[PDB]
């Protein structure tokens, strides 16, 4: 019968902006003058499931020159993985949307990038070629690769992170945190064990520096142990238009659509800083200015200032244990039981409702709480309500 879902979607789109959308943990490395880093990665594969991918990561400068050590923060990656229709040569086109919350010089502007890796992986050998360009200033990357040495043994997906986080756009405030840029042109080593669970692990050693006007990437990969018919040998992973991002149902995309025209009150298809704004401080959370561009940026790959539906799916889609689909329908809790009694009741139910931008009769109210309430007594408790998943 009934979509709560359009004012808990609505809630949700909010704690998710402000939450924020970085998957990458980066600590520094004072020993070895530069970075280490962890992240997981959750390939998709077919019929049913996710293939972890555990990433271990250490950058070293290879310049004898000074480099900045970053506190503690993230980076956010949205990837976009295509084919090029005219291409007949196994291949992936790469888009990429990478931002963080006198090296830096060289970076200002559009950098060509050329990329170059050899593959062992269980001595089947392999060569990958990349072409494309780098605008750090916006965060955006553009590549295409090619299998140089015929079928590429591994699902490109898994090429992704080891095929330039110099390129990942630190905002100004944070412009002292930019190890990777601070590097150059000397460049950095960049070493990675990544471990796929029940299957072998890539073992990553690449070095990125200037070869005059382009940014290049060299990287030697050895493949280990991997079951031969398991899913990296044995090509079961969805290419999926994303690398970390999920699909969701005709049910899903419709409410999800509803919510964000509850932002949206214009309909002009965009989520504009005020609009977020009038939302946010309707639920007694009067964030600043500052925060509401910070908040759209994390989003905004095509630098509108906006958000539109497609971007905010994107955002909505994020994996499924980015933390848990379930600690985040708690978190809504908070918002809809304002007296903080452990309750939701229908008089706190309506003034939600209301100040989100839902027209309802008293009526309707109360078919929500009957349509809500699994034990009789009129109001949704916090497992009544997550149970409304
Ligand atoms: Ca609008
Ligand atoms: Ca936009
Ligand atoms: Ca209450
Ligand atoms: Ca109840």
């Amino acid at each position: 019968r009934r979509t709560l879902h359009k004012a808990i979607d609505t809630v949700r789109a909010i704690n998710k902006l402000r939450e924020g959308l970085g998957n990458v943990y980066i600590k520094a490395d004072k020993q070895k003058n530069g970075i280490k880093a962890n992240f997981k990665i959750r390939h998709n594969i077919e019929d049913g499931g996710v293939q972890l991918a555990y990433h271990y990561q250490q950058n070293t400068p290879i310049g004898d020159g000074p480099v900045l050590l970053p506190d503690n923060h993230y980076l956010s990656v949205q990837s976009k993985l295509s084919k090029d229709p005219n291409e007949k040569r196994d291949h992936m086109v790469l888009l990429e949307f990478v931002t963080a919350a006198k090296g830096e010089e060289l970076f200002t502007g559009v950098v060509p990038i050329l990329v170059e890796l050899d593959g062992d992986v269980n001595g089947h050998k392999f060569s990958v070629s990349g072409e494309g360009e780098g605008d750090a200033t916006y965060g955006k990357l553009t590549l295409k690769f090619i299998c140089t040495t015929g079928k590429l043994p591994v699902p490109w997906p898994t090429l992704v992170t080891t095929l330039v986080q110099c390129f990942s756009r630190y905002p100004d405030h944070m412009k002292q945190h930019d190890f990777f840029k601070s590097a150059m042109p000397e460049g950095y080593i960049q070493e990675r064990t990544i471990f796929f669970k029940d299957d072998g692990y890539y073992k990553t050693r690449a070095e990125v520096k200037f070869e005059g006007d382009t940014l290049v990437n060299r990287i030697e990969l050895k493949g280990i142990d991997f079951k031969e018919d398991g899913n990296i040998l044995g090509h079961k992973l969805e290419y999926d238009v994303t690398l970390m991002a999920d699909s969701l149902t005709e049910e899903q995309v419709s409410e999800y659509k509803e919510a964000f025209s509850l932002f949206d009150k214009d309909g002009d298809g965009q989520i504009t800083t005020k609009e977020l704004g009038t939302v946010m401080r309707s639920l007694d959370q009067n964030p600043s200015e500052s925060e509401l561009q910070d908040m759209i940026n994390e989003v905004d790959a095509d630098n509108n200032g906006t958000i539109d539906f497609p971007e905010f799916l994107t955002m909505m889609a994020r994996k499924m244990k980015d933390t848990d689909s379930e600690e985040e329908i708690r978190e809504a809790c908070k918002v809809f039981d304002r007296d903080n009694n452990g309750f939701i009741s229908a008089a706190e139910l309506r003034h939600v409702m209301t100040s989100i931008g839902e027209k309802l009769t008293d009526d309707e109210v109360d078919e929500m709480i009957r349509e809500a309430d699994q034990d009789g007594d009129g109001r949704i408790d916090y497992n009544e309500f997550v149970q409304l998943m």
